[PDB]
DNA sequence: TGCCGAGGCCGCTCAATTGGTCGTAGACAGCTCTAGCACCGCTTAAACGCACGTACGCGCTGTCCCCCGCGTTTTAACCGCCAAGGGGATTACTCCCTAGTCTCCAGGCACGTGTCAGATATATACATCCTGTGCATGTACTCGGGATATTG
């Protein structure tokens, strides 16, 4: 699944949520470096 | 009326500081020096400090007597300002030259000792130079009257 959402101080709180109940996630606002993007795509695919 | 035009609030992205973590290299703290030569302790015969009326030198004191201070205000331009213009101080880039590193390499000389002399100190006798004192004039001063210079 992609989950997208409109503010950055909601992803906050879904990230509080993706840690409580033990899912695995992975996040790319607009705050990241552009190194990071590389990174996080390439592991979004390639992995179970 | 209309339209819209102009209008006012909120997530990206980048760019210094800020504080954090990594690992590694001499340089700091410390040991044992060890070694030795200064500090000390112990005498001595030594100099020089110091607690202490009195002659008296001058620091301080009670007076009167006047300029320079003290007070006013006009004015006078001094000094401040602002705003504009020109450039020259500044910024950011590219090419370039050497500052700096290391390394090798020598001998110059600053370093060190090895001996012992011409040096200068110290005493006694001493004569002399120099100080403190006392003592005339000669000028550098303060004043008055007139000439020259300069401000308004």
């Amino acid at each position: 699944v992609l989950i997208y959402s409109q503010m950055t101080r909601m992803i906050d709180l879904l990230e509080e949520y993706m840690v409580y109940r033990k899912h695995t996630y992975m996040r790319l606002d607009g705050s990241s470096k552009i190194s990071e993007r590389r990174d996080m795509v390439a592991d979004f695919q390639n992995r179970n």
